[PDB]
Parts: C-alpha cells; structure tokens; sequence
C-alpha cells in the first residue's frame, strides 16, 4: 500500500512518533495523549488525585493540586505542621490544626500563645 | 450590762455597724463580710460564677472574671461573635468559633478570607 508517515505533514497529533505497517500506520504518543492519532489530550484529574478538596488542573501530560489553605504536596496530602517553631510561650503544649495552631497554657497562663501571666494576680 | 458599741473602738469589723442589745451586741455587716463581728471576708467565687474556664478573682464584695481568649462578660459567659464585622469576600458564609471566624468560600474561591479567584485558571 502506501508509507502514510512519508507522504508529508505528520498523521500523528501533538507530535506522535508515526509508525509505518501495511495497509495503515500507527502513532507513538507523547505523554498526556492517547487515541488511535494521539487526537485525545488525558485528563489527568480523572481518577481525583487531589486530596483534601483541592482543585485539579488536568495539564498537558500531568496535573497540579491547588490546595486548600493548610495543606500542601503534590496531591495536597500534607497537613502542614504550623507546631514546627515551637509558638507556645511558658512550656505550653503545642496543638496543630487546619492552617493554624493551638496552645495547652499550664496553670497561670492564658492567651493564645500563653502570653499572659495570671499568677501574680492570684 | 454594757454597750459595747459606745466604749472606744467598733467592736465590729471592716466598718461594719456595731448594735447595741441587753447582754451583748450585735454588728450589721458591710456588703462582702460575715461572722458575728463581720470578720470573714466571703468568697464570692465559692458557688463558681466564672463561666468558660475564666479564672476567678474574690475581691470585696465582689467576683471579677478573667475571661479566656474569644470569651466577655461579667461571667465570661458570652462568646465573641467574631463574624461581626463580615470578614469573608466573594459572597462567603461566616462561621463563628473561638476567638476566631471561618468563612465557607463558593466555588471558585479560596483562602481564609475568600480572597484568592480560581475561576480564570479553570
Ligand atoms: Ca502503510
Ligand atoms: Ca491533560
Ligand atoms: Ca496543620
Ligand atoms: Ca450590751
Ligand atoms: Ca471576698
Ligand atoms: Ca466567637
């Protein structure tokens, strides 16, 4: 029959190897596509690959997580450790939340980060 | 007998007012004292009127409340509503917490207070 991948432009879509056989052709895809001509650009978001209610970007070939505040990682699976600095003033105990944190003041302590001093007072 | 409250010094304690009776004397106590000559000084924090894990202050004649963080009133009784002011962008929904506020974004929006559009993106 004919060499379809030497008559001219390439039968293959977003720059798919072209493979001659007999009596047709066959196109090697480039990451991301996929069909007989690599007419089909992947959605890569479909098997929901971001965690913690990210938003998914289906990219060429690959996707990107938008993250919810607090998360992070390339499927938003990351609970950030706000705790990490150590924030808690007069040996508070350190809890750590959604893009936050909170303090366990000891007795005689208050505030967020147990700040204040009460044992004076009392 | 005597009256006692014509001596010399009150028999009665803290500026209580000294009474004289047949045989003895009795003392009308001063808002905060008791006992036969007002000598206790009450606890006004012994029935607990500190709500929301306030510390409690007995003074004289009185309680004073030191509210924890997000927490007001004369018994801490009342939660801050930090939604006041109507913080979150876009259309959000506010949700009041302690000494803090969540805002429930719609789609498209993210970040603590709604700020960030995701709609050009997608
Ligand atoms: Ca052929
Ligand atoms: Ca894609
Ligand atoms: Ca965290
Ligand atoms: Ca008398
Ligand atoms: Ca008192
Ligand atoms: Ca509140």
């Amino acid at each position: 029959d004919v060499d379809e991948c030497s008559l001219g432009a390439n039968p293959c879509e977003h720059a798919g190897k072209c493979i001659n056989t007999l009596g047709s052709f066959e196109c090697q895809c480039l990451q991301g596509y996929t069909g007989p001509r690599c007419e089909i650009d992947v959605n890569e978001c479909v098997s929901n690959p971001c965690q913690n209610d990210a938003v998914c970007l289906d990219q060429i070939g690959e996707f990107q997580c938008i993250c919810m505040p607090g998360y992070e990682g390339v499927h938003c699976e990351v609970n950030t450790d706000e705790c990490a600095s150590s924030p808690c003033l007069h040996n508070g105990r350190c809890l750590d939340k959604i893009n936050e944190f909170q303090c366990e003041c000891p007795t005689g302590f208050t505030g967020h980060l147990c700040q204040v001093d009460l044992h004076h007072i009392l």
